[PDB]
DNA sequence: AATTCGCAGTTCGCG
DNA sequence: CGCGAACTGCG
């Protein structure tokens, strides 16, 4: 199985190293015969000899261009001529692209800036994550000393706690009388210990939990002032640590560092990513968090260090049954994407499908188009119109069925062809037509894009085809795995073509997708009030709600199957309106805000207030009892006796404050932010007392009594006292509870008033 | 750093 | 200074 990949240079010339892990094997492939180079698009061949002497510098060493050749590609599915410009060193691509491009001669050049070993697997056609392989994982969190307005690191690590199939233990320097902590002398023994556990339990995974941005430029500075080889790699090489822009991410060569943290954010909507809070959310059980400086007094005076022994114990432990998990899934998300589990595992959802897409381009023989710059960047400024949104009925309904398309817009890009290749393609037999914008696709030839999305769709079913079929549970739960990520993956498609940095940015592809979506849809709405005498009682982009009012539970069911019967043999090649489910009971607030309960009892809800993470559980917690007393039971006065029971708990302070704590979201640096609410004041505020603050960091306030604007009342939850903070009553009615459950309530001739 | 669509609370500035 | 728009966050 491969692992991951990189080169070393030996004697001024790259080497590929590929990391196979082939049965319980780690071992280490060199390819010296793999040469770096981009694409250089020019006005006459006439200029290949002008261009070969470009000439550049690197530090000190003159970079030449090594060979030259002509090759034929399609770009967009044109015949082009391009040369390709090789090179003798990888690091010699960056100084002298820019350099080339910047030639009269040179129109363009294309593919520059892929990493020279992503681009070994790409034109190599090799695959990470593949075979029946099981990885040695080990998980591992650090403790810091913490005082405040320290530099970063300037205080040592306290313990070393890290976990596996076989348990947990702690290595510290100071007494703990706990038998999985293991006592050493010095902060120096510390790191060497672990450093050599790693050794010897030589791990395929190393598992953290931020460890990119914290635990492994901790580590990292420790062992710099201490002065220690950090020889964490199976090659005996330092943690690199690299630079992802905004924050770092840290590679381990022979070994995989998974860090977590970026995998719960892309993976997982939450309403804090604290691996408490990750933990509790994955596996249920509870798991009490350690403050700074609670480990700071306690490591101090020496005194309930037992307490910090089993935090770090349980940091480590939680950290190993996390990676557990997620660590199959983004082994077939590399799997899929034919990049390392380590790249992938950190990647954004764009930069996936390109990977891919730049993989398929390369076996098609499709030059890839660039990235944009600045000015292509500022003409990919204008939106385009996006689904159908029905102002809804606004009520209570019975007996509904919600009715969509199987995968609308991934199958009008199969059934229509839409690609930037076949895009007012001249010359053709046939083109579909897109409506209201009118752009012609080709349908001659499959697209470049169509092509890929039905190849994924297919090789989604023939999956759990075998799934179905199969007798590994090992295998059946990795395919299962696959498929569910070729799910996103063909549904990232539409989005791709108006991301205005995609390097098939097509926007016009994109508009078609969505004026499309609306005709299948508008069509499908008339089609069921008029033909079928069904009332749709909300509509959004790619399905409906319907009911025939006044007929039976078991009537509009049959009769809803029996439009689905006619609609579809008016629908073309892989469209197709499918029967979703029925709901005996369903609430409509406005567009987008809706809450449907089946006949099991189960409720769902779209856009309601209680499933975000910027309103408070106690809201939340009441909108929902509410939801239950109107659907669930019928029980319009007790969703009334509940919020006044409610609302009495506030004003008497009985309800618990970890209710009231509101979570939101940091976007940009602090200094960007042209309007301060209460998230950013206390950022602002809580950044001032020296912490880091990066956009994505969750603050986790609460509002406490007083007046005047909601910020300055604002406390992140850590510094909330209940003895010494009286938290504000009235804004958690009149701001938090009953503007949520009102827009339920008003419905039924209840005003806020009668509310309290 | 996938898209457009849409609700709504906080803040501040405008008549 | 009551109200509406800019700013923001997030499904």
């Amino acid at each position: 199985m491969i692992l991951d990949t990189d080169y070393i240079t030996e004697d001024g010339k790259p080497v590929i190293r590929i990391f196979k892990k082939e049965n319980g094997e780690f071992k280490i492939e060199y390819d010296r015969t793999f040469e770096p180079y981009f694409y250089a698009l020019l006005k006459d061949d006439s200029a290949i000899e002008e261009v070969k002497k470009i000439t550049a510098e690197r530090h000190g060493t003159v970079v030449t261009v090594k060979r030259v050749e002509k090759v034929q590609k399609k770009f967009l599915g044109r015949p082009v001529e391009v040369w390709k410009l090789y090179f003798t060193h990888p690091q010699d691509v960056p100084a002298i692209r820019d350099k080339i491009r910047e030639h009269p001669a040179v129109i363009d050049i294309y593919e520059y800036d892929i990493p020279f070993a992503k681009r070994y697997l790409i034109d190599k056609g090799l695959v990470p994550m593949e075979g029946d392989e099981e990885l040695k994982m080990l998980a591992f969190d650090i403790e810091t000393l913490y005082h405040e307005g320290e530099e970063f690191a300037e205080g040592p690590i306290l313990m070393i706690s890290y976990a596996d199939e076989e348990g947990a233990r702690v290595i510290t320097w100071k007494n703990v009388d706990l038998p999985y902590v293991d006592v050493v002398s010095t902060e120096r023994e510390m790191i060497k210990r672990f450093l050599r556990v790693v050794k010897e339990k030589d791990p395929d995974v190393l598992i953290t939990y931020n460890g990119d941005n914290f635990d492994f430029a901790y580590l990292k500075k420790r062992c710099e002032k201490l002065g220690i080889n950090f020889a964490l790699g199976r090659d005996g090489s330092e943690p690199k640590i690299q630079r992802m822009g905004d924050r770092f991410a840290v590679e381990v060569k022979g070994r995989i560092h998974f860090d977590l943290y970026p995998v719960i954010r892309r993976t997982i909507n939450l309403p804090t990513y604290t691996l408490e809070a990750v933990y509790e959310a994955v596996f249920g059980q509870p798991k009490e968090k350690v403050y700074a400086e609670e480990i700071t007094t306690a490591w101090e005076t020496g005194e309930n260090l037992e307490r910090v022994a089993r935090y770090s114990m349980e940091d480590a432990k939680v950290t190993y049954e996390l990676g557990k998990e997620f660590l199959p899934m983004e082994a077939q998300l590399s799997r899929l994407i034919g990049q390392s589990l380590w790249d992938v595992s950190r990647s954004s959802t764009g930069n996936l499908v390109e990977w891919f897409l730049l993989r398929k381009a390369y076996e098609r023989n499709e030059l890839a188009p660039n990235k944009p710059d600045e000015k292509e960047l500022a003409r990919r400024r204008q939106s385009y119109e996006g689904g159908y949104v029905k102002e809804p009925e606004r009520g209570l309904w019975e007996n509904i069925v919600y009715l969509d398309f199987r995968s609308l817009y991934p199958s009008i890009i199969i059934t229509h062809n839409v690609s930037p290749d076949t895009l007012n393609r001249e010359g053709c037999k046939e083109y579909d037509v897109a409506p209201q914008v009118g752009h012609r696709f080709c349908k001659d030839f499959p697209g470049f894009i169509p092509s890929l999305l039905g190849d994924l769709l297919e090789e989604r079913q023939k999956i759990k085809k075998k799934m179905k079929a199969t007798i590994d549970p090992i295998e059946r739960k990795l395919l299962d795995y696959r498929q569910r990520r070729i799910k996103i993956l063909a549904s990232s498609y539409y989005g791709y073509y108006g991301y205005a940095r995609a390097r098939w940015y097509c926007k016009e592809c994109a508009e078609s997708v969505t004026a499309w979506g609306r005709e299948y849809i508008t069509m499908t709405i008339k089609e069921i009030e008029e033909k079928y005498g069904f009332k749709v009682i909300y509509s959004d982009t790619d399905g409906f709600f319907a009911t025939i009012p006044g007929a039976d539970a078991e009537t509009v069911k049959k009769k809803a199957m029996e439009f689905l019967k006619y609609i579809n043999a008016k629908l073309p090649g892989a469209l197709e309106l499918e029967y979703e489910g029925f709901y005996k009971r369903g609430f409509f607030v406005t567009k987008k805000k809706y809450a449907v309960i089946d006949e099991e009892g189960k409720i769902t809800t779209g856009g309601l207030e209680i499933v975000r993470r910027d309103w408070s559980e106690i809201a939340k917690e009441t909108q929902a009892r509410v939801l239950e007393a109107l659907l669930k039971d019928g029980d319009v006065e007790k969703a009334v006796r509940i919020v006044k029971e409610v609302t009495e708990k506030l004003s008497k302070y009985e309800v618990p404050p970890e209710k009231l704590v509101i979570h939101e979201q940091i976007t940009r640096d602090l200094k960007d932010y042209k309007a301060t609410g209460p998230h950013v004041a206390v950022a602002k505020r809580l950044a001032a007392r020296g912490v880091k603050i990066r956009p994505g960091t969750v603050i986790s306030y609460i509002v406490l009594k007083g007046s005047g604007r909601i910020g300055d009342r604002a406390i992140p939850f850590d510094e909330f006292d209940p003895a010494k903070h009286k938290y504000d009553a009235e804004y958690y009615i009149e701001n938090q509870v009953l503007p949520a459950v009102e827009r339920i309530l008003r419905a039924f001739g209840y005003r806020k008033e009668d509310l309290r």
